[PDB]
């Protein structure tokens, strides 16, 4: 019931060398939300989502079925295009409102992702948790967005 | 070593529920990834491959990271489509070479995906035991596709 730490360093260097030589899109982003959910202990979904039509499409994940379409300014995903800024939420519980979407989700963190500085899309991780996610995890998973747009760029 | 039922007649009701109304292929075969993940027992992989540019390139999966291109022709998922039908190896080993790719895979099952007379991709599953996939299963699987190509459609 202890948070195992994640050695973000390895994480980092797994993460790159997992996509060297690739540039689709889709198969990167299945590799890696793959990837991150080998490396993230408790934690119940990651994924991501695309900026299509002007909102939000579900993409590649690990976990459970979710929403398809979250429109923009909408929630963690659609704060974080939005604000374009990354949305790291303690309790996301007392984030919006509290209806059938109180499942294992109680902490949740939201990375934007960009090509050309446009809003490609975010990625999204949940866990059963409060404060799960802090500064630390923010930093690490943010180099993480930047060693997937460097083979999307 | 056993295999706990599978309750297809629900799975395909919950399928084309979950899809109902989208069509957004991504967002379609991630969640359909993650439904036939929660309702498969002894399986090790599920995703799809998409037909792009004369080759498979991974797509939407559950499971631990896998290989991201597959020539047509080759292996289980590129034989699928050379062939155009349905690839059920008992025993995965004797398929091939048995290399390092011997690891939790045993038996699987392949099913191409038809798009108005044309492949668009595979629906790939992996199971840690060997002889996994008997008629039945094959059958409601390809069913399963069914109702995701009425989607694509
Ligand atoms: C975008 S909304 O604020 C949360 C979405 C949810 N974490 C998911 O797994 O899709
Ligand atoms: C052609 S190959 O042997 C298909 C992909 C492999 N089952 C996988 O699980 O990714």
């Amino acid at each position: 019931t202890t948070i195992n730490p994640t050695n973000y360093t390895l994480l980092k260097k797994q993460a790159a060398s997992l996509i060297e030589d690739e540039h689709h899109m889709i198969a990167i982003l299945s590799n890696m939300s793959a990837l991150l959910n080998d490396n993230l202990d408790q934690i119940n979904w990651v994924g991501f989502y695309l900026l299509e039509q002007n909102e939000l499409i579900l993409g590649p994940f690990q976990g459970h079925p979710a929403s398809v379409h979250i429109p923009i300014g909408k929630g963690v995903c659609g704060t974080a295009v939005s604000e374009r800024r990354t949305q790291v939420v303690a309790d996301v519980h007392q984030f919006k409102g509290h209806i059938a979407c109180d499942a294992n989700s109680k902490s949740e963190i939201v990375v934007p992702i960009f090509k050309d500085d446009k809003i490609i899309g975010v990625l999204d991780i949940d866990a059963p948790i409060t404060d799960r996610f802090d500064d630390n995890d923010k930093e690490h998973l943010e180099a993480i967005v930047k060693i997937i747009e460097k083979q999307l760029a």
